[PDB]
């Protein structure tokens, strides 16, 4: 018979504030954001075992993104309190530099992120996790109203986050869909993406015993402005191989055979062998991810690559390496607030927008889920100003130039910055997040409790005086370049270059130090750098 | 397309539950074994309910775990609720069955293969076989990657044609080809279901049993996760009204009185999650059916679904086409093992992936296989009926038969099995050991009991006939005050005539069983 029964073919009974399609790090933000403000939100996943997915390196942070999770820590985010959980290997990077240019980067043990961000999302009130793709969008006069599911189940919403997923693209190399033409028949403009991946090496194959070690630092950083580091779970080194001659060679014989290890050695001397980090996979695996020598060269090719390293001569592959490409949208056709110029309440964040780091996503999935939380309560959207934050100047770029500031940039930029510091997010931020709704009581309860605290130091330390003959000056002195010949408050003496606030709050004049560490450190910052 | 540089001696193909055993007895029997699965990442995946053992199910576990294989050791250690079934029975028929944690269970599957010598994991899908002299020779895989091997063992995989409902390889043709025997299978998934959404404070708890079972013979309880319930809902009036006007659950209202209230388990995923299984009302049925089913019962009213219910379709595979230890009849040197063959269960899938493993090692060490009996293992009764008969005994017969197997037990698995898996290389040396041990234990207790007497005329036999049921007769041998029901090992060994007790649980366990079922 010719009877299509159509019988999942149905509205679901219950409509939603915001509906989010797809839980990448952008889905997974703006879910948890729509939701912690109180509105109803449905989170659209094709696989709820995939959730916390990281698709390259398993890390978290770095220059430029350890910016952007502090950022979105400071929001009431996700990220930050997961890799918490989920780190391995604790890093701050330019630690002797000063602190514009500061920042901290963690290896992610792959299960432990998954748990941390599914659990996360499983005990949000105001959120419901349904596990579908998506066939397309409801559209009613250039305004959305809601998703169809592959399965033909209607959801309603005044509201929608689109993220990643099956209407982008995907096309996987070694050597349809309702959704992705209704976006091409929109004035949208198409661009390709062609991530990669490296082989994934099995652990006992690799010969440890003649590679360096890099180690985290200690005492252990904590990514979160909410964490301490005995939440933590077992720390592990990343060891360290090269690229060498042999490897060139084998790269260039295979060019015929279609940021790729290729690439660099096209574009690279020979002379400057590329550092290979084998990052562990896990506390609980035997994978190793070669952080380095991504392609989308053959298999027998990324088996000589491998095979040509110190340490990896015995080596075998466990997963191959692969090229994926995807379709992205220009996100110049955005507004600030990430909403499309082409469907009012539809919101664009994270691949969709041509980005690819996690950082990045979970940073516009933040922004997007808060304004289409916003616009579902009929309010005005908020755009972070580029002063403001490095997610301000992020989004800015994106909307004006179409692709992020590259990284390379960031170091000569960071000079003009200093204001947009890692360790500053908290007070950039938490406040206009209380107000947004973003934030909740155990933040603003300690977020307040050290506002208070480097105000109430700083405030002391105004009015705290050595006098050139006081009893207790001979032993400030012998911390000093050169005795005082007048009184000194003790801010006066932490300006001085010498100085240390570890150190100044151990004399007799200014002792005690506080104990809260972060109000210690920033009160230092803007003593010295209030120049 | 490119050969891989090493060859192995063995190739499995898929890394559900079937090639899980395979690779584990290949590899443990020292031969170089390759697992290609289409995803590393779900290795020790559950397609049904997250519960490992019952009738019949926890045997083949217990077999399983004599002949040195890893599902009686993953469920112990992701195991969330522990039960002995029929524990009033008499023991063919008691059954061990657990509750799976299902992320602790794929940890527990996943790790052990990464820490297994002489196994290799890649994660690729198969293309096809390399087929020479109707013997194979090797696969090939859909990036163009070909391995040799003297053995393949198939098992799941895209070439079974798996096609999903809510209401083409070159492997696929060549099978086809071969005079094999095709079927279609239909399986089913129920919604599961949001925790937070559910009403348990009006619902009836089932607990565990207290002392914890144990699934291996190399175990103990302390190996045990955290323990928690599941909650027992019911089906209703206002249920079989909805599944009646929209025509598995619906498949078992329409063939069985409407004055039935079927019992529907709550099964937790795991401790890490808040997803329910309700185990009992699986459907191919549509998603509004789902939720009127669902809602319809009492705690659930405003219980909310976070992944539908579906049914799929797969491709087997009659094993009638298969010789007793698994290997084609139409190409030599490949092996068929679970859900490839038309069974459906995990217990069955490992069983029967044992085997076909062991089989393919042998074959590879030009060696003979082994084809295990009836009397000697429900594997070989598994067996002997899918190659006869082309599907497993129906659970429904498992305990009229069990009369005419008696020595089939959960309890003595090793007894039958661990001196065939040990001569077959399956066995190690802590198994080993252990396991002659026990049955030394049990060889000096069943001779200091034919030789530790009582007469009437005896100083504690007014103890010792005070404690017994009928009164003391003759005399009699220390066989004799456990040869009669009331009188219990635990009881007697305290009796001070006998009292040295036995401090092998296991093995004292099993004097109680050996001699009250002599005759």
């Amino acid at each position: 018979s010719g009877l299509v029964p159509r019988g999942s073919h149905m509205f679901y009974p219950d409509p939603f504030d915001v509906i989010i399609i797809g839980g990448g790090h952008a889905g997974t933000e703006a879910a948890m954001a729509a939701a912690r403000m109180g509105q109803q939100t449905l989170l659209l996943t094709h696989n709820i075992d995939t959730l916390g997915q990281m698709s390259c390196n398993p890390a978290i942070g770095g220059i430029g993104k350890g910016h952007l999770v502090k950022e979105v820590d400071a929001l009431g985010g996700l990220m930050a309190k997961a890799i918490d959980q989920a780190g391995i290997q604790f890093r701050i990077l330019n630690a002797s530099k000063g602190p514009a240019v500061r920042a901290t980067r963690a290896q992610a043990d792959r299960v432990l992120y998954r748990q941390a961000v599914r659990t996360a999302l499983e005990n949000q009130p105001n959120l419901m996790i349904f596990q579908q793709a998506v066939e397309d969008l409801i559209v009613e006069n250039d305004r959305v109203v809601g998703a169809v599911t592959q399965m033909g189940l209607k959801f309603r919403a005044k509201a929608v986050v689109l993220t990643v997923g099956t209407f982008l693209d995907g096309k996987i190399h070694i050597g349809s869909i309702p959704l992705s033409r209704r976006l091409r028949e929109l004035p949208l403009r198409v661009g390709r993406l062609k991530t990669g991946t490296p082989p994934r090496i099995d652990a006992r194959t690799i010969d440890f015993s003649v590679l360096a070690q890099q180690h985290g630092d200690n005492p252990m950083p904590v990514f979160s402005f909410m964490g301490n580091a005995s939440q933590h779970p077992q720390q592990v080194p990343c060891y360290i191989t090269h690229t060498n001659e042999k490897t060139h060679d084998v790269i260039r014989s295979n060019l015929d055979r279609s940021p790729s290890i290729e690439d660099k050695v096209m574009r690279f001397a020979d002379r400057n062998q590329h550092q290979i980090f084998l990052e562990p996979e896990g506390l609980t695996s035997n994978e190793i991810y070669p952080n380095g020598i991504s392609t989308s060269l053959p298999f027998d090719v990324q088996m000589q690559i491998v095979r040509s390293m110190q340490g990896m001569e015995n080596a075998k592959i466990v997963r191959p390496g692969y090229a994926i490409e995807y379709d992205f949208f220009d996100p110049r056709d955005l507004k600030p607030t990430l909403e499309s110029k082409f469907i009012q309440g539809l919101f664009f964040a994270g691949q969709i927008n041509g980005t690819t780091g996690y950082e990045e996503a979970a940073a516009q999935g933040l922004l997007a889920g808060l304004n289409a939380a916003r616009l579902s309560a009929d309010k005005e959207g908020w755009a972070p100003a580029r002063s403001q934050a490095y997610l301000g100047v992020l989004v800015d770029d994106l909307c004006t130039l179409g692709t992020k500031e590259p990284y390379r940039m960031f170091t000569s930029r960071a000079e003009y910055r200093l204001m947009l510091r890692e360790d500053n997010a908290d007070l950039r931020l938490t406040e206009i997040g209380r107000e947004l709704g973003l934030v909740d009581d155990e933040r603003w309860a300690r977020f307040n409790e050290k506002l208070e605290n480097i105000e109430r130091e700083r405030q002391r330390l105004k009015s705290t005086w050595v006098t050139p003959s006081a009893e207790a000056a001979a032993e400030v002195n012998a911390h000093l370049t050169a005795p005082l010949s007048r009184e000194a408050s003790g801010e006066d003496l932490l300006r001085r270059p010498e100085m240390t606030y570890e150190k100044l709050t151990t004399l007799t004049p200014f002792a005690p130090a506080l104990t809260d560490e972060q109000a210690a450190e920033q009160v230092e910052i803007q003593v010295k750098y209030e120049g």
